[PDB]
């Protein structure tokens, strides 16, 4: 029952509706507005297409996600962070994040031009945030994704170096439960999100877990410029 | 007999001090940090100058404030509310807002790239707040302030498309009512203001009201970004 977004309105369809394959499709076109997509992620819905291709918009069933708690990190990695070579900042440089990311010639092919303003956008708005990983003065890895109150929804993550990806989800997932942090959406689930505790759950679950985490409310400070990890 | 505020500290003088005409002219200088501006709504003072000036700190007598209730909304504004053409959010784009604002030609002049990072601080930290109002997908008016428990200090409104500024003041005021608002500080009266209900009290009065409703509540989650209002 796919629809077609119209610069017009900025209303969605709802995720019910989503094709069984590909799974989740949902929309094509419209624009990657700020209104817009604070409106889709709000919704349970996310967009994704590859380069030369209308916008498309998601919303899969079933959906991958990751309790924080679940984060799986093996025995050689825990000691490998005891003695850490990195340091960890929050939104100290999205940009530079959201960059490494497309440049991995692979799973951020899609971060194109327009998706880097889109989303540099939001994290201007104070919606769409980054870890970083910094070995010496270097950016090394780290990831960025969109808030939702209490549940982060992940939109991607890069490494440059052994380890500075989980590096960068571990410290994140720490500080995220510390303070309040409920779930992370993982959108749909791969071989490297498995292997961390990426776990499917029901779309209509992820739904009602969407609607609860986004009125919850982590403290003021939680997304503001700072050091979340140094030796 | 018109102090210099000294960077060593946050302290401000007694209001009562102010003077009569300029009135409420109270003190220049300073800076426009967090703890600094905090202070000054906590005490019942504003900075208001333009561009080349000093800082200038304010707590005029009497003050313009607005009973939330008391909101006059004319017969042609419900007949248009109802049918309403827009969508009101909390929190969604407190940046463009605020450049809204700043950019209105007329008033929003004071407002330069320095009051702007000032209020983002505030608003990055929490007691800083925007109301937007969206036309399809494009933003076409809002409003933003700083909160003070129960009271709330209205800064500034900006307007691109008929009645958008009153939908976010109506919406507002509704929700605002909805969990415990007390009282809509205004600053200064004029045309537009006071043809929405808004009065004056004496500067003594609205001190008390200010201390009454600095520890007054709402909701732990009043603020956190969401729709308020769906055409
Ligand atoms: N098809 C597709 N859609 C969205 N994001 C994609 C896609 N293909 C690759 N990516 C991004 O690359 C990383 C590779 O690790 C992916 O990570 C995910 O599984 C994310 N969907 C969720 C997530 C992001 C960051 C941190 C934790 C989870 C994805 O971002
Ligand atoms: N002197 C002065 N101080 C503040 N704001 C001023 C001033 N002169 C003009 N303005 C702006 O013009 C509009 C006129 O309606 C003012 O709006 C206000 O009522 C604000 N002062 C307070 C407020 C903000 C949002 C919602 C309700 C009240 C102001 O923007």
């Amino acid at each position: 029952r796919l629809v077609q977004l119209s610069r017009h309105s900025i209303a969605f369809p709802s995720p019910e509706g989503a094709l069984r394959e590909p799974n989740g499709l949902l929309a094509l076109g419209g624009d990657l507005s700020p209104a817009r997509l604070l409106m889709a992620y709000q919704r349970g819905i996310f967009p994704w297409f590859s380069p030369g291709d209308p916008i498309l918009w998601w919303s899969p069933d079933p959906r991958a996600v990751l309790w924080p708690e679940s984060l799986h990190i093996s025995r050689s990695m825990k000691r490998f962070h005891k003695r850490s070579p990195y340091r960890v900042t929050m939104n100290y440089a999205f940009g530079q994040v959201i960059e490494g990311c497309a440049s991995d010639r692979e799973e951020g092919t899609w971060i194109t031009r327009g998706v880097v303003e889109a989303y540099h956008r939001l994290h201007e708005l104070g919606h769409a945030h980054s870890i970083e990983v910094w070995r010496e003065d270097e950016l090394v890895g780290g990831m960025y994704g969109v808030a939702q109150g209490t549940l982060f929804c992940g939109e991607s993550m890069f490494s440059r170096m052994e380890n500075a990806s989980k590096t960068a989800l571990l410290v994140f997932c720490e500080e995220f439960i510390g303070h309040g942090g409920k779930l992370i959406d993982c959108q749909v689930l791969n071989d490297h999100t498995a292997s961390l505790g990426a776990c499917e759950i029901p779309r209509r679950d992820y739904l009602n877990y969407l609607n609860q985490m986004r009125l919850g409310r982590l403290p003021n400070n939680f997304w503001v410029p700072r050091c979340l990890f140094s030796p």
